DNA sequence: TGGAATCCTTCCCCC
DNA sequence: GGGGGAAGGATTC
């Protein structure tokens, strides 16, 4: 099995350097404003001319400003990334048929059938990179190895404008060599909780108990693991589905006033409907991140799908459940749609 | 900030 | 005991 992963590079800054070129050398940065002070709000992204300084994803704007106070700071536009993103996929299709879209920048291909090994890979590595650069002016990062895992770490070590093959020697190598925090699916929290174990290297996942792993990091990460230790990870490639919808909004001032609240969760309810598109959900979430940034819900799964009325009357009951059942204020709040007909 | 998948623990109903 | 589904969270990218 051959499988060919494509990251595309600083994806919403790219976008925003392609629709005005001029920004191209400069620094810029992909902003979400939240609206409770000027400049509140964190990083979606920065270009790499940003990063080089700090300035990254999920810091705040204020802290991005005191580096760079002459970047250049754009508002997000999702929207837009998404259709470029769609034109993206596209053209990957032509490539082959078994394709995984697994984020708003980020798919797996199966190129088993189309390629006879790592040099042909490499090649339509190339001929990738260069048909979307060429279609779409993007420059994007390839990952190519024996599973999804590997591909994407193979991206990852590429990246920018790269693309890499880890072959099997490699993947050996990596069993043993790479930090099994740069692992995909290995957080800050998995990867502490790896350390307390003597686990620092993929290969250590061996020299332990299956069960307590499967104690600590629970049992089908431990298998995850397991399994990617031993040269036998080998997941396939598949559609992934919508199986959720949603939209969180963050209050100017955090609140525990059920008439302050409201609006702002109509206006979550009234956003994700339209997104639904002629979808039908059974289910209905209030999700509140409360002041000290902890996230409460509140939910109900009903027997037949829920119309705009009925979630705009069940949201509020769940908003009313959170406030009953959590003291603190709430800083933003919104809702998720699930169990589609 | 923020969307969404996947997982995990718990509770519950009931053969 | 355990299938089976909900709910509320935890963790990740
Ligand atoms: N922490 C975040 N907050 C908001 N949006 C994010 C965040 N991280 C990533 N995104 C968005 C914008 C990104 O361009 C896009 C893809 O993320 P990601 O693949 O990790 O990096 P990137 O596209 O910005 O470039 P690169 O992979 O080269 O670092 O999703
Ligand atoms: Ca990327
Ligand atoms: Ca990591």
């Amino acid at each position: 099995m051959i499988v060919l992963f494509v990251d595309f590079d600083y994806f919403y800054a790219q976008v925003e350097e392609v629709l005005n070129p001029s920004l191209k050398g400069k620094p810029v940065v992909v902003c979400v404003f939240s609206g409770r002070f000027e400049d509140s709000g964190a990083v979606a992204t920065a270009n790499y001319e940003a990063r080089k300084f700090g300035v990254k994803a999920g810091i705040p704007i204020v802290e991005a400003k005191k580096i760079l106070p002459n970047a250049v700071y754009l508002p997000m536009r999702k929207e837009v990334y998404q259709q470029v993103s769609s034109r993206i996929m596209n053209l990957l299709r032509e490539y082959s048929e078994k394709i995984e879209i697994a984020s708003i920048d980020e798919a797996y291909l199966d190129i088993s059938d189309k390629v006879r090994d790592y040099r042909e890979a490499y090649n339509l590595g190339l001929e990738i990179k260069n048909k979307i650069l060429e279609k779409e002016k993007i420059t994007v990062t390839v990952g190519i190895s024996k599973n999804k895992v590997f591909a994407k770490i193979a991206a990852d070590m590429a990246k920018p404008n790269g693309i890499k093959v880890i072959d099997d020697e490699e993947v050996k190598r990596l069993i043993r060599e790479l930090d099994i925090a740069d692992v995909p699916g290995i957080g800050n929290i998995t990867a502490e909780k790896l350390k307390k174990l003597g686990i620092n290297k993929l290969v250590d996942t061996l020299s332990i108990e299956f069960d307590k792993l499967k104690g600590m990091i629970g049992e089908a990460k431990a298998k995850y693991l397991i399994s990617l230790a031993r040269d036998e990870y080998n997941e396939p490639i598949r559609t992934r589905v919508r199986k959720s919808i949603g939209r969180i909004v963050t209050m100017k001032r955090n609140s525990r006033n059920l008439e302050e609240i409201k609006p702002y969760l109509f206006r979550a309810i009234e956003e994700s409907y339209y997104k639904l598109d002629k979808r039908i959900p059974k289910a209905i979430h209030v999700v509140a991140v409360t002041e000290d940034l902890d996230i409460v819900s509140r939910g109900r799964t009903f027997p037949h799908g829920i119309s705009k009325e009925t979630a705009y009357s069940e949201s509020v009951k769940l908003l009313q459940k959170i406030l009953e059942e959590d003291e603190r204020k709430i800083r933003r709040i919104g809702v998720r749609f699930s169990k589609f007909i």
